[PDB]
């Protein structure tokens, strides 16, 4: 039967190795199990592992997809339908026969191309692109240079072709850089992170520093705050990012403590908690997870906290 209720629909884009997988288990501290429903987009693979080899073709590749049928999917969940989806096995390299997945209050599409397609990005309420830059991704994977930089030189043709272009319709993007606080860095553990935010989906207000039309650098490290050299540094400032106006939250450096952490927090404004100290408290929710000392954890959950209050605001009327 016909219902009130408003199904939205979220989209995180990536490669793997970004983070990803960490950042799905973040929203999960934010929304739960049950009321969300995560879709991995590998499930539309046209063609399995073997398929891709013998082919020629690598997963990033728009011919080893089906868009037709993503689309036909995420339209008929969005429209409160159960759906019969693909299953694409990471083990056997196989497309499995279909599952039953029922419609949620909040459906996530992640994988390499939830904004690849134009069909599915008009669908989509609020998305993500976690953006890591080659120096990054090389530094994670690493932790032999030569056999990784190959790996991730044959895939980059691909990569900057298919998937890169997606930043440009991300409501935000995650962006994780070499640190500038430490000459001549070698090992890439400490890191430069931005958040990068568009302005324009309809409810979504950027995350600022001090005043949210201008540009700000801030070393809180100071009398009342005391931090190890080179401690933390953060920044803010308006931009433009693929021909729109972004907002753009920074940090660089590493978290020693928890009163760097809740000193950085409540210094910030528009960070959508419903309590002072609950970024602070969902950051450090799981110390093991990677990056909770640093940016990337920090901006992934105000990213999620950005999703929970488009998807409030979504299901208010
Ligand atoms: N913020 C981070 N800091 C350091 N390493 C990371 C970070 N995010 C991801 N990684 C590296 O990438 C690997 C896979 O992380 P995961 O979140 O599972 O990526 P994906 O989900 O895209 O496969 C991790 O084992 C970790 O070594
Ligand atoms: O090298 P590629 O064709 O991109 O495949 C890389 C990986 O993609 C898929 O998503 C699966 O994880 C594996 O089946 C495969 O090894």
């Amino acid at each position: 039967m016909s219902k009130p209720d408003r199904v939205v629909l979220i989209g995180v884009a990536g490669d793997s190795g970004c983070g990803k997988s960490t950042f799905l288990n973040r929203l999960a501290d934010l929304f739960g199990t049950e009321l969300m429903t995560v879709i991995c987009l590998d499930d539309y693979h046209s063609l399995d592992r073997k398929g891709r080899k013998e082919a020629g073709v690598t997963a990033l590749d728009p011919r080893a997809n089906n868009f037709d049928l993503m689309y036909e999917q995420v339209k008929a969940l969005k429209n409160g339908e159960t759906i019969m989806k693909p299953i694409y096995n990471h083990e056997t390299g196989l497309i499995d026969p279909p599952e039953k997945i029922e419609p949620n209050r909040i459906i996530v599409i992640e994988g390499l191309h939830p904004l690849y397609d134009e069909r599915v990005r008009e669908l989509l309420d609020f998305s993500v692109y976690l953006d890591i830059d080659d120096e990054v991704k090389i530094a994670w994977k690493i932790q032999s240079y030569e056999d990784v930089l190959a790996s991730i030189e044959a895939r980059r043709p691909d990569f900057k072709a298919y998937i890169e272009p997606q930043r440009g319709h991300a409501d935000i993007v995650i962006r994780v850089m070499p640190t500038q606080l430490i000459p001549n860095d070698t090992e890439r553990k400490v890191l430069r992170v931005q958040l990068i935010q568009r302005e324009g989906r309809d409810g979504f207000e950027p995350a600022y520093l001090f005043d949210e039309g201008s540009t700000i650098q801030w070393t809180p490290c100071g009398r009342k705050l005391t931090c190890s050299y080179p401690g933390i540094r953060l920044a803010y400032g308006p931009d433009t990012y693929y021909g729109h106006e972004v907002s753009v939250l920074e940090v660089d450096g590493q978290f020693e403590n928890l009163e760097e952490m809740i000193y950085v927090e409540g210094h910030l404004s528009k960070t959508d908690t419903q309590y002072y100290g609950e970024l602070t408290h969902l950051l450090l929710q799981h110390k093991d997870y990677p990056g909770s000392n640093n940016g990337t954890g920090l901006f992934q959950v105000l990213t999620g906290l950005k999703m929970r209050a488009a998807y409030e605001r979504l299901t208010s009327q």
